[PDB]
């Protein structure tokens, strides 16, 4: 309730996150990985939900929120 933690193990990691609006998301990239099957190991950490994708690069993580973070 205070808060909900996220943790990604790996080697890596450069990152960058940012906020997205309609509807309220939070956003991270991850470089330096390739996307697999431990991903859904991810779905521990939604977020209203959380979504997981790749575009030859570069790992995106997208929450969506039910509260302002």
């Amino acid at each position: 309730d205070d808060t909900l933690s996220i943790r990604a193990d790996g080697d890596i990691a450069r990152y960058e996150v940012l906020e997205l609006a309609d509807p309220p998301r939070l956003a991270v990239d991850l470089f330096g990985v390739g996307l697999a099957t431990r991903a859904p190991r991810v779905k521990s950490g939604a977020l209203r939900d959380v979504r997981v994708g790749a575009h030859a690069d570069k790992v995106r993580l997208v929450l969506d929120v039910r509260g302002t973070m």
